[PDB]
């Protein structure tokens, strides 16, 4: 197991546009597209929005796709989205540290979060991630529990606390 079976585990493919459990468009391997607007919208949005997203694909996959594509393109926007969350980490002031730190599963599980929730979104976590750093595995479990996220995607969430509390890949078997 690694990052990448990991996510796409998490992450399920899909490819054709849908949009995710935050309202958002998205597509292959939770490849964000642009921000669904509210139902109480009408054609001129609900379209414009379609419109819109199918226009971010094009432009991801440089190609005019009808919002709908294979699995060789959906694998290499993958590929290219895991590198990006791992920049984001060593890019950041409080996520380079944390991860240096861990070991390699653990290290997986960062990206995960990273990769779901944006890098900005990641450091907000300041005691979960002080307390991962401090390796006190159980309490940051806890933290981590004490949010949005996981009240939101409790299984998911949990597969990842669990991963941080165990160093292993059980929570994926």
């Amino acid at each position: 197991m690694n990052i990448f079976e990991m996510l796409r585990i998490d992450e399920g493919l899909r490819l054709k546009i849908y949009k995710d459990t935050e309202g958002y468009y998205t597509i292959g391997i939770g490849h964000l597209l642009t921000k669904s607007p509210s139902i109480n919208a009408a054609k001129s949005e609900l379209d414009k929005a379609i419109n819109a997203a199918k226009s971010e694909l094009d432009k991801a996959i440089g190609r005019n796709t009808n919002g709908v594509i294979t699995k060789d393109e959906a694998e290499k926007l993958f590929n290219q989205d895991v590198d990006a969350a791992v920049r984001g980490i060593l890019r950041n002031a409080k996520l380079k540290p944390v991860y240096d730190s861990l070991d390699a599963v653990r290290r997986a599980a960062l990206i995960n979060m990273v990769f779901q929730m944006g890098e900005t979104g990641v450091a907000g976590f300041t005691n979960s991630l002080r307390m991962l750093q401090q390796k006190r595995w159980d309490e940051a479990a806890v933290n981590l529990a004490k949010s949005r996220w996981y009240n939101q995607t409790p299984n998911r969430a949990k597969r990842v606390i669990t991963t941080f509390r165990t160093g292993t890949w059980d929570a994926y078997k």
